[PDB]
């Protein structure tokens, strides 16, 4: 009761907090809510994991580098039904609520949407009541907190654990030895790797709360600790960098030492702790082991899982090498999250040879035995042998970690149909054909409490007084707002949700930028990480021609725009950082000429991460999903922006293609080459110079960007993106420019007719119910992971 | 009450510790006690502080880089009058709260006695209810843990804050920036220091609980956080190192640059702390500002605050430099420790240039002025100009602190009467001749609370249960025990209280070291910090004199007993490490000997601590104080001995003249040269060669030190033990060797005499009244301070 919460607030100002409320500080206030937030699930945490040991269900472990898990706060008193009643209680207390939550530093452990999709899946598996961990690294410093200055971007570190963190519990007792380096010694007793350099491994555990049911989950996260005098202290920091920061590469392969550190040790420490919690459990001893553990891999990043059990089992247990294979295919499953090769892990063989020198012989016993397998299945075919091994003998040699995570897993699953598709039939073309049934697809998917309940309650309620509650457990239930489609008064209602979402975001947007926001514009946003591929650049050249086309005639019909293009660069990415000194440049023009004025504005949305996704967002009427066909394996942003009410301009790429299945392809804006057209231009060679001479359209927005019309200081600072353009562009930019405009055209003309508009909108969301991310987990329990659902 | 204390004990281990009685931890039930006693403190912390912000009474701020705390939890719950209901409440539980006190980390934040003293401080100013502050560094790992590894110590490192301090508070909104490096401009709106590399400081406080009192006083101790992305990231480790580590140095000058830093962060921060306290009070403004606040300076280590107060009232007060100065005089007051020519700090300009160069400027200044008045009162006097100087000219120029804290404070004091002569009349004569009043004597005393109360329990409750338990509060309540002399009974009631502290002393020794005690054996002990000064050598020799005499006759009479020697030397100190070696080197062929037996038993005290001092002071009889005369400032150790009824051995050096003086000089085992036998030997020449072939006894024991007969497989190990004896030798072993050996012997004689050994005993503990801090705190308000106790 509402009563109780705030004397439980009250006692922890005064014990935890130490303070009254005469110099009680809003931090102060925020730390005690967290602190009595938290107190209400421990009874059903002990409760939930002593039932996990009791009767001993099979246990899924979700091992990840990334857990982009925002805000705690609000999640969990919503999840625990206490939303209402903290409310109240703070109310009462003459206290706003609001700005208690805003205090909260987001848990931005992850670069984008592999890791979001880490933290969608932990709050649906504790909604399913599924046995399932989450482990991770516990980094001091998560993703960086990115500034714009002078129109660049500038990275400032996410000391998110400065003053403390109210969700977390160190777990003393099972902190673990991860060994690093040393040599491999071949004796009569067996195969030791001796003289290593240990590091400890500290456990931290944060609750994840299900939605109104009994089950609270446990995501572990590993804090790495040590085991002249003063020098030989001040060195202990050393130890202590494999879990300072998250490597902020998003669909690129960087393949630098401290990150297979890191790698290395979240595999080691999480290993050992699921051998130890199976060997307390109540059940040669490992027969019954894949009967009670599922690991499921996340990408590539922990394929070093593979080795690692393998060596725990033929040298710690001693366990003959076939029989620890088989378990060992049986435990682990793996998740492909990207085609392309800039993407992929391939790690130089001497690098691992010098820190995992035992993992790298063992890695070569599964090549030996693998490739001799194919020899005694085809002799002829000498070619097969070198494109399947897990070794790249080309120049270099490098460990193909995709080929690792496909030999020693039963199940292998790419993230969209299209994907799914690309990775059997095309990429691990060799490897499907000998193994049919290994190769599966999980379409991806959003938890619709975070990504609807949570950050758009003024939808939530809509929809609720409409239909009923029951959507929230089963999104599918969203089809049954049908039933107003001809309805003139819920059309209102809807546009009236996201009127107050629009006035709401605005107000944050002119006391963070000089800005004045046109409240009747079209809210026109891309917010992702900036790449290439995801061709944020598409966009930008857009917004230049949009530019042109209200100075050639001022008196025409223009309808209005605000684009919001926001999203981080990785720090060595230079064509990102360009990417976004054009968006900034061409913002400074367009929002300062009085001739456009209010007709349209553009605004690069600084520091994008969790929690300001949960703010834009609902405050969007056009999602932009431009990737190139066959590039963005799911996307997930295009599942929150359809669950929130905008409507979609996009490729047939990634999830855009069955999010167009479910509301029917004329209910998005899809335009460009499709997977086909991209491969035929391929073949034919792609010159870009072809577009730019016949689009009269484009001359002008490529010659104003090369000769300085947008960076007068500076008349050639934009020229590497120019020949990116015209002679390395992989990604095709030109080639969908036309197709683009013409769509973005169709866009605003239907924006004129709000009753048309907004009844494209109710079709997106009644069939936004597949993109639940129960609907994802549920399928990964039947074909994968062998669990079901309990309540 | 117990019921009560359970049922919190109980909410702490379910909330708090998120833990059920069948998988808690001892690590738990330590943690759950630790927040039930703490919140006990809660209600009286927050209304002292809230007091001391009300009534506005002068502050006094203990500024110190060292504060050897040792544990916090039964200091806590006897200051609170809980420990009886808490043992009662643990025993009901089923637990021991023994077993869960040793769970908790020492906070070993110094190196010995003056670290210690601080400590003793902040208990005696809070039991006397001080408006008092302690203001010190959050090292992250403090004291070095002592290893023993054949023979030599190993050092390893004190991650004493791994598993978290629940006796700590994060202050967020108090976070502060210390500047470093930069360069000087001098405008015309005042002096700029400008281009500096800043590092927070984020304070932590620890609550102080006076005895059994409404007060509650804080020790604030700060942390130091920072402001290729890769590596800038890690490089943010290196403002975090200011922070990291305690210089393990005891009477030591190392000059290195980090232990600079440290002493001007802590500095900074403190002052810094106390001007916003001051301007945020009730009431130039700064007319009032020493007689509200007081700042003493535990030793030179923080001189720099000096010149960091008059940085602060002239660049950002605006102060002019005469009204700034006489205010910086009226607020500071210097403690001297040292006797030592290696010990004093003496920092290079260019060192001091470059990190500080505003402070440079200002000392200069300071410099300045000093030295125009000792021309204007003795112009023919030139030698008086560079003696009495802040800078010395003598090759690379550095900066004496010492003269520095003399000159920008008002009281200077001794830590014992002889010492304080020395500083006064000798070292400092130039200075005292100037300003007569400045200097004075301020003899040192330990805390009754943890020096008795707490870890002597039997002693305590037997003094109480005849003299009342006044003599807490009033330690010089203690003479009246003189009444009991005569008392049969009372002698063999405090001959009891010492063999059950032997015993239970003798299980512990038992435990950790693989050797068989003899009951009836008497302790004689010797802990503190290993230093040739300290005479740990003069004990070793005495050692092998005694195993000697029972190998060539044993059928003598020989008094049984256990030599006790522990303490931890510096890393880089030789001669310390040497002198470890050489008695446990004599400790193997004495206790593994046939012939010797039960007669001889030597342990070298592994990690000595403020914990282990607890444990083995009470269980001693004889007390090792022979270190050479002059040398030693006052001593602490010779005080926690005499309180908890062990004799001492001693020379007349430090405070060891007035435990005499209170005593009875006859009741103390007083030995060798004095003050001015040292310089009549100085005078002379020291030839330790005369010595070596008067004595036969010492000669047999100098023979089979060089020869190897403690080293067998290394027989010349002990070579600089013996070549720094002969010719290198301050510190006169040799010629205080005849006296001891012959004083031991009295020892050994009154110890086969209870009735006379208890008298003596009684006559000590009964005169150890003076040694309390709370008196020496009584005089530091009085005649320093200017505050008064209340309560
Ligand atoms: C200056 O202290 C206060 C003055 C007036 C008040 O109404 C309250 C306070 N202080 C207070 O409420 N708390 C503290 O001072 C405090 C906070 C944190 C901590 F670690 C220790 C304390 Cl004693
Ligand atoms: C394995 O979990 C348990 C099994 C049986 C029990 O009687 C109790 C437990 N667990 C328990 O009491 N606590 C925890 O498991 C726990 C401890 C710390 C933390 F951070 C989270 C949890 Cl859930
Ligand atoms: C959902 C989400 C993403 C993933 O977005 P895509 O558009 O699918 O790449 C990235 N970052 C944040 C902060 C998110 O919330
Ligand atoms: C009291 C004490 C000291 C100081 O001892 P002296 O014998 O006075 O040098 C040093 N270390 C510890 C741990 C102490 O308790
Ligand atoms: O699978 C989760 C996400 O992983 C990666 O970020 C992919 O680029 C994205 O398409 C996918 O949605
Ligand atoms: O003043 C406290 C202590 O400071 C130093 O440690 C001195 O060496 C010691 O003699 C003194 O007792």
């Amino acid at each position: 009761n509402v009563a109780e919460l705030k004397k439980s607030f009250n006692r922890h100002l005064h014990f935890t907090l130490v303070k009254d409320r005469n110099v009680a500080t809003t931090r102060d206030y925020y730390f005690a809510l967290a602190h009595t937030v938290r107190d209400h699930l421990v009874g059903r945490w002990i409760r939930t994991q002593q039932h996990y040991y009791d009767k001993c269900p099979k246990r899924v472990y979700y091992l990840s580098l990334e857990f982009y898990m925002g805000r705690t706060l609000q999640n969990t008193m919503i999840n625990l039904g206490l939303q209402n009643a903290c409310d109240e209680a703070i109310y009462q207390l003459g206290l706003d609520i609001e700005e208690l939550e805003e205090i909260e530093e987001d848990a931005g452990l992850g670069n984008g949407g592999l890791g979001r999709l880490a933290a969608c899946f932990l709050d649906s598996m504790a909604t399913l009541g599924l046995a399932a961990y989450g482990y991770g690294i516990r980094y001091e410093y998560g993703i960086f907190n990115q500034k714009i200055r002078d129109g660049w971007q500038v990275e400032e570190a996410d000391d998110w654990l400065r003053y403390g963190n109210p969700w977390e519990k160190s777990r003393p007792e099972f902190m673990l030895p991860v060994h690093f380096y040393g040599k491999v010694e071949h004796t009569n007793t067996g195969t030791k790797w001796i003289d290593t350099q240990v590091v400890l491994a500290l456990p931290y555990d944060t609750p994840v709360p299900g939605y109104m049911n009994n089950t609270v989950n446990t995501m572990r996260l590993w804090s790495a600790r040590a085991p002249d005098y003063i020098q030989a202290v001040l060195d202990r920091n050393l130890a202590e960098n494999i879990s300072r920061v998250l490597y902020p590469n998003d669909n690129f392969f960087e393949g630098k030492e401290l990150r297979l550190k890191q790698e290395y040790f979240v595999v080691a420490a999480t290993l050992q702790d699921i051998i130890r919690r199976f060997k307390a459990s109540k059940f040669t001893v490992f027969d019954a082991f894949p009967d009670q553990v599922a690991i499921q891999l996340n990408d590539t990043h922990p394929a070093l899982a593979i080795p690692e059990l393998m060596r725990i089992f033929v040298d710690i247990e001693k366990l003959p090498w076939s029989k620890a294979w088989e378990l060992t295919q049986k435990t682990f499953a793996y998740t492909n999250h990207t085609v392309l090769p800039e993407a992929l892990e391939r790690w130089p063989v001497d690098l691992v040879e010098k820190l995992l020198p035992r993992h790298l012989e063992i890695i070569y016993e599964i090549n030996q035995k693998h490739l001799d397998r194919i020899v005694a299945l085809f002799p002829k075919d000498v070619d097969r042998l070198r494109r399947m091994s897990l070794i790249e003998e080309e120049g270099s040699k490098r460990i193909n970690m995709a080929h690792l995570c496909i030999v020693g897993s039963h199940a292998v699953n790419g993230v969209a149909k299209i994907h799914s598709d690309i990775v059997k039939t095309k990429v691990f073309k060799d490897f499907s054909e000998l193994e049919p049934d290994k190769f599966q697809n999980k379409t991806n998917g959003i938890t619709p409490r975070r990504w609807l309940l949570l950050c758009n309650p003024g939808l939530a309620e809509l929809i609720a007084e409409k239909i009923g509650e029951d959507y929230v457990k089963d999104l599918s239930q969203l089809t049954k707002l049908h039933s107003f489609l001809g309805d003139d008064v819920f059309l209102r209602e809807l546009a009236k949700v996201k009127q107050e979402n629009k006035l709401k975001f605005s107000q944050f947007l002119e006391t963070e930028y000089k800005v004045k926001i046109n409240p009747s514009s079209m809210f026109d946003v891309q917010v992702k990480r900036i790449h290439e591929y995801k061709r944020q650049l598409l966009n930008c050249l857009h917004v230049i021609t949009m530019y042109n086309r209200i100075k050639k005639d001022p008196k025409k019909l223009f309808v209005p725009r605000t684009v919001i293009i926001g999203g981080k660069a990785a720090p060595g990415y230079h064509m990102a950082k360009m990417i976004i000194k054009l968006i900034t440049s061409v913002a400074d023009v367009v929002n300062n000429d009085p001739m456009v004025g209010s007709k349209l504005k553009v605004i690069f949305l600084e520091n994008y991460r969790v929690s300001l996704a949960e703010k834009v967002i609902p405050a969007t009427d056009l999602s932009e999903q431009i990737s190139t066909a066959g590039t963005e394996a799911s996307g997930t942003g295009n599942m929150k922006f359809m669950l929130n009410g905008a409507l979609t301009i996009g490729t047939m790429d990634g999830a855009n293609v069955e999010m167009a299945e479910e509301a029917g392809e004329e209910n998005l804006f899809i335009f460009g080459m499709r997977i086909d057209d991209v491969a035929a231009l391929d073949k034919k060679g792609y010159e870009a110079k072809e577009y730019y001479e016949a689009l009269p359209e484009l001359k002008l927005v490529i010659d104003q960007i090369d000769n300085g019309f947008f960076s007068p200081k500076q008349p050639d600072l934009f020229k590497d993106i120019i020949n990116m353009l015209f002679y390395h562009d992989r990604f095709k930019v030109f080639a969908d420019y036309e197709a683009y405009v013409k769509c973005q055209d169709k866009v605003s003309q239907l924006y004129m007719n709000p009753k048309a508009w907004n009844t494209m909108v109710l079709k997106n969301i009644a069939a936004s119910g597949k993109f639940s991310s129960d609907r994802t987990i549920k399928e990964y329990a039947q074909n994968i992971w062998n669990v079901e659902p309990s309540d």
